[PDB]
């Protein structure tokens, strides 16, 4: 298992514009187009992203290219964040994937707010971090997904995804 397969499981794959768990226009593999209530705004965002008049539908190959970019951006966002980098550097490969998943979903800033959890993880207090991670809007809004990431983070195994 790896980051790509992991996120593909958590986000799914859609080729037509859709609304996410929060009402935002998204497409492909969890690619947020816009926070705006506007479909046109979203179509415009899609064409700009894809580089063509899409008419709100992309191809699998298109979805995969956006996904590659987003993963890449997630990692580099981590490596450039001062609070995040040191944590990431301290973790094993599986747990690092758990961190990338979170940043993919909620952004560098959102994640930078799990301060307490982050510090515990740095100290390798798996259980306490896991509990702390659970006390969040994040877990309450998307529990099953949050549950999988937290287990991965706690255990450093892919069990939750097997
Ligand atoms: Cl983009
Ligand atoms: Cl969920």
């Amino acid at each position: 298992m790896n980051i790509f397969e992991m996120l593909r499981i958590d986000e799914g794959l859609r080729l037509k514009i859709y609304k996410d768990t929060e009402g935002y226009y998204t497409i492909g593999i969890g690619h947020l187009l816009t926070k705006s209530p506007s479909l046109n705004a979203a179509k415009s965002e899609l064409d700009k992203a894809i580089g063509r008049n899409t008419n709100g539908v992309i191809t699998k190959d298109e979805a995969e290219k956006l996904f590659n970019q987003d993963v890449d951006a997630a990692v580099r966002g981590i490596l450039r964040n001062a609070k995040l980098k040191p944590v990431y550097d301290s973790l094993d490969a599986v747990r690092r994937a758990a961190l990338i998943n979170m940043v993919f979903q909620m952004g560098e800033t959102g994640v930078a707010g799990f301060t307490n959890s982050l510090r515990m993880a740095q100290q390798k207090r798996w259980d306490e971090a896991a509990v702390n991670l659970a006390k969040s809007r994040w877990y309450n809004q998307t529990p099953n997904r949050a549950k999988r990431v937290i287990t991965t983070f706690r255990t450093g195994t892919w069990d939750a995804y097997k």
